[PDB]
């Protein structure tokens, strides 16, 4: 068998049918004679490709492949590659490189020092020394992905290598099952519950790895046995828990202070799935207050060794989510109270506010919808106002860096043929990761993508509001047509100007065979 | 002094009054209070900053300066630096990194073991230790970027050191002047020039660092004296040489056997400015026949040690081809004869075959205009049909990275604002960095983009043709309208489905006051 | 408080309480004074240094602290912490760095790229981007080399960061708890236990992680139950088994081809605590015969990603092993016969052979006797020849680089004090960390140092055989006085040039008060 043959056999055998490229020359030896059992999604600039893979790796709960050009290739996708080194994103990034006749010439094409490129933002990063290793590079590369914590990997194949023959004792490799899906031992287990069942006044903060683990049903339970307040962990990447279930409390702020009053008075706080914690602003004040101690579970070593303050235990979210649900006691306390509905904000028949346009949506799209977020002045709204019931309903960039949304959407979508994609996109953020709309066109992907268009970089004006920074240049973004760039790739478009219009463009855009893209005109800040 | 204004008056005194940028939460610290004297060139993604920051440094020759956002923005910019390492392009990078208090928790915007980010792809890479380093750090930046050989540089500054004092004693830096302006010394001068002198049939190759040396005229001198024609360097990424000069022989085959073929029969070949050589294709031979020794001249290191052949001096290029013309001998050897013209392709009234389209931009451009190529399959007919007789008129992607030409084509016409710059782009290449538009119609900055519509990667389809690899996904990009992608970003828009159509939306695009985009239908390779 | 104030606090409070060391300017800062609960162990040269750290982490299963100079020290402990990654060795080394005021200048002592410099050795490297930061770094440091898998992490201190405030939150770091004892869900544990309960043949393999875990007594248990015949894994650093138990098999041979031979006819091959696998001759076959089935139970990621065959699952070995052991059903197979002991060889009134050597150790030395191995060609004969029925009894050089056991018996002394350390080195492994002798000597570490002089690089003798190499240079390293550098470090020394001299030297060695060296004059092979 030929390296190639046996690559996309470990592949195939290892559950990957689906390849996201953007691809070059080095690239032609692994793509040709393409297997007839495996998909290609082609998108038109590699932040667009691994955007898409990440949402659907992450939608799938399993891993995504990806093929890209050697280190432009590479390079072009590294801001794509530090939001899914901070959501934990099971993708395996593999480029190409030059011939090993010519490597050492640096020949145009040539990936210099090509372990380094993606450098700090994956858990592995390898060239395989001869070509007969390539097939036990990639399966390190799947494994590596794939256990907790689960993050991006990196693999440089020579182009010459593809046609070599493998080593007849790389059929180990195919089968091989690892698992991670581990907990805490009895002992200590018996510990932590009765730490809980002892608590007076307990509190529960969830982050993005619950949703990973589809562990929100178990942590639904949890709460429900222990009376217990939810909220979700600052700058959330995804969405843990429902958010109209009577113990939900909602996203918490990203700021020191902030989160340690918030706890004041609960006398333990169990963190799960979260780094402790994702503060932004900068808020000094105490960790935690008197009378407060805190407890995380975390799938990565990196995050417990980091949080400030609290115990940390470091295993699987699915299995400990599980196990905490059901040996803790019923509490004889209340259950927790439901929040009440946001208030409507007033509005008139000019430009939307982002509050209206978020009840709208909530009005009219599925129960089962899926949401996606890059408007980021419009967050705390977003999760006040969108009643999201299920696993996998939202996803927000992780590392904070624009240019996720739109193509995960696409890749989300394809992981969930079945539930309507949402992304709800800034006019500024929008323009990042602009081309991935002809990969939604070409392949029929039905997301729908709302622009939340108001003229400006309205996060940064509130930055800039926080620091008392005046005369900052580049925060305006005046002059784009969205309906016009949606049409260029092949995108059907509508704007919405009033609420009125909102309505009418949503109700198209929900019974849409296809894409859709609707341009919101909203109120500046 | 604050380390902000200590920083701009650093900054100003270096003669940097320019910020291509696209803006974070990390980064308002830097920009606030902006100086009146600098002006903030905004584009939609980092890609297009590099870009755009990129062409303006190759053609100013002197640093440009940017700044980005976290690792997210750097991370956005990677594909882009890969371009301009080869290009030894001087730029400065600064990102933004979180306020040094919450840098070890990791809050959200925190760019993680940053000087690694952007390596290998940078000269020099740093994050200082405390605030009132980073005048002096900026400082090594400025320097690393324009020192011989130039390339790019990266600094990452936590948000919180702005507004710290100064060191009273960084007025040191302000005034610094570093030269790498060196040649040969003038006994081994000497041996080489005699060495020229005595050679019965010498040839001539020249690189990029030819043109970003402003050498061109001195290396026409040389080659005149020496009666030698002249090659360009394969791959090249800048044009060194006035291309209807009578000792002009074009650009040089991207193999190895194919460049010793051309060199036989010559006795010494002299490289000035390049790498030996940047291949591309896998074409193995003697990498020069008996008969032929080389010589090179490089301000790079690395380029010295990796030649597979030929003596070479590591020296600035515009001092030593400078030394070079002065000193040879006139040889009294018959000057090499003009290439022919090219032939006319025959052409019909349908769709226009590459070879019309550079015919015609030769026919109706001005003489002072400066090309970029991105239309990956056509370089040889480009190179053969544009007469380019000044310095600084053809850009390409110097790692071969796509999404270099249309932002790099913005930046040489800020830089250049009496050549007229047309950007000549496929249709694939266009979308890497399809939002610089957008920075072109903001500022007014009348570059013309002539997008060439195949439907296709055409040169991926040849470089498969080269392998002989069949069954490739992933090669045809239909659907895409480029008026539509122009009007999104405010630039007007053409179509030229025929040669009448190119004549009338060239002539419309000369006379133009703004940018413009002319999509052209070209011929299904 | 100050950092320095609140550094010791953390560290005693998460149990630390001796410094290993050799001081430099850049730490005169920190170790000034020192606190008089802590001790701190000197020695002359950093291999020595860290090998003894190394030592006493290993014996002790707990973290050991370390403190070097800047670059260069740091640098001359980097072939130690080779060995200290491959052994897991829970390793918090910190090094000095120059006042933030001078690194940008590159002061003499500044540690440039700190972080990169023990990199690719280490599991976290850090250097902290404000003195008050500094508590929270350490913080990392310490948890991130205790978790699993157990590692070395490197931590950089600019030494005017000691004087500085501390931030008054750092409290809440100093009772941090952090756990990563986990074990595979009670689902999959089942699976597995009925997979072990119903193999015909199983077969265990144990590596170093198990007696780091203490985990052997568990491991007895196992192989009683399954009625399975134990190996140990190859290039064995630690003994996971009583040598002399029924069920012990030896040390495996470090070839593919040599291995799948061995466990031909087992059907389940169960590999606890160990890479998969430390070859080292090139002995290429089958990973594994027709039949066998393999299962590895690891702590660390990276093992089970590169194993070339089998199942595995990533979890805490001690967790694992106790659940493992306490699961199984009793097989009514029959318990395996123990291997019979090894011959005496001929041995004559002149130099002696190794065999004998060993036969005298396991002779004289107590039942609770600790050994270390550098006497590199003659491993497989002492883990033949040697009793150790107790955890903690055999170490050597994990990553094969000699220098470790030399400085490390002295730190097994120090954890052990009532367990007599022998440490057997070879002639040649001898030099690389002679100076750790003095540390013995001005502490009174009564270690026992056994010489085997043969005159040559033994090992390297067999491996050019196995080549096939000849006329091989720097083989030979004859005219050492290993009495005279004894008596130079202030330790008392012996000599054995026969068998009657050798019990007499171990007699004289086994009753002092002190370390004492006995050089063995040995057959030349
Ligand atoms: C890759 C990248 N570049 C720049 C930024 C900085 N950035 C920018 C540019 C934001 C503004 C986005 O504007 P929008 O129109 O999408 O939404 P809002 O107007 O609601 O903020 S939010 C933010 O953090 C970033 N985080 N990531
Ligand atoms: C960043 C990046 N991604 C992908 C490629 C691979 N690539 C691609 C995708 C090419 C085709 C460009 O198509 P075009 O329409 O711009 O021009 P032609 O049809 O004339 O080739 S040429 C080439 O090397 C690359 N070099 N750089
Ligand atoms: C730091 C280091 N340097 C060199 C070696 C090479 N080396 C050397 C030099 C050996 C010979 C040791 O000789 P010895 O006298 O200690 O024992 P033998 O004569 O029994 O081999 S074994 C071995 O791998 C190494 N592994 N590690
Ligand atoms: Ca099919
Ligand atoms: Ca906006
Ligand atoms: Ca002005
Ligand atoms: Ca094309
Ligand atoms: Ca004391
Ligand atoms: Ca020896
Ligand atoms: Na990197």
């Amino acid at each position: 068998a030929s390296v190639h043959g046996t690559t996309y056999e470990l592949l195939r055998r290892q559950g990957i049918d689906t390849v996201f490229g953007n691809p070059g020359s080095n690239e032609l030896p692994f793509l040709k004679d393409f297997p007839e059992d495996f998909r290609y999604i082609l998108a038109l600039q590699e932040a667009c490709v691994v955007g898409i893979a990440d949402g659907y790796a992450q939608a799938s709960r399993k891993p995504a492949f990806i093929n890209l050009h050697s280190a432009a290739g590479t390079g072009n996708a590294m801001g794509a590659l530090s939001n899914a080194w901070n959501s934990h994103s099971p993708l395996i990034v593999t480029a190409g490189q030059q011939t090993r006749a010519m490597i050492g010439v640096e020949a145009l094409l040539t990936n210099v020092d090509a372990a380094n490129l993606p450098r700090p933002l994956v858990k592995w990063s390898y060239e395989p020394a001869s070509a007969a290793e390539v097939p036990h590079a990639m399966s390190r590369a799947i494994h590596m992905a794939s256990m907790a914590p689960q993050g991006p990997v990196y693999l440089s194949v020579p182009y010459d290598d593809w046609d070599k023959d493998a080593d007849p004792q790389s059929h180990h490799l195919f089968d091989r099952h690892v698992s991670s899906s581990v907990r805490l031992n009895d002992q200590d287990l018996d510990i932590l519950v009765k730490a809980l069942n002892s608590a007076s006044n307990p509190a529960i903060v969830l982050g993005p790895d619950v949703d990973a683990a589809n562990a929100n049903a178990d942590c639904v339970m949890l709460a429900e046995r222990l009376k217990a307040p939810v909220w979700v962990a600052p700058s959330a990447p995804r969405c843990p828990f429902p958010t109209r279930h009577p113990c939900f409390r909602g996203l918490m702020p990203a700021g020191i202070a902030a989160i340690s009053q918030l706890l004041e008075g609960h006398d333990v706080v169990l963190v799960i799935g979260a780094p402790v914690f994702r503060y932004h602003q900068y808020d000094p004040g105490q960790y935690l207050k008197p009378g407060t101690r805190l407890i995380s579970v975390t799938c990565d070593p990196l995050e417990a060794a980091r949080a400030p303050m609290g115990d940390a235990i470091v295993a699987d979210i699915g299995a400990m989510a599980s196990a905490l649900a059901n040996l803790v006691e019923e509490s004889s306390r209340q259950l927790p109270t439901a929040a009440p509905e946001p208030a409507k904000v007033d509005q008139d028949a000019g430009r939307l506010h982002p509050e209206t346009v978020f009840d709208t949506l909530n009005d009219m799209a599925p129960e089962n919808a899926i949401y996606l977020n890059e408007s980021t002045s419009t967050t705390a709204q977003m999760w006040q106002r969108l009643n999201m019931r299920n696993p996998g309903s939202y996803y927000f960039c992780a590392a904070g860096g624009n240019g996720f949304a739109l193509p995960a959407a696409i890749g989300v979508q394809l992981a969930e043929p079945e539930r309507q994609v949402i992304a709800v996109i800034g006019d500024g953020s929008a323009n990042y990761s602009i081309s991935a709309l002809w990969t939604a066109a070409q392949y029929n992907i039905p997301t729908i993508f709302v622009i939340m268009n108001n003229g400006t970089y309205g996060a940064l004006r509130w930055f800039a509001g926080v620091l008392e920074a005046e005369n900052v240049p580049g925060l305006d973004v005046p002059g784009i047509d969205f309906r016009a760039l949606a049409k260029g790739y092949g995108v059907q478009a509508l704007k919405a100007d009033n609420l009125e219009q909102l309505k009418g463009s949503l109700q198209e855009a929900l019974s849409a065979k296809g894409p859709v893209l609707i341009e919101v005109s909203t109120v500046s800040p």
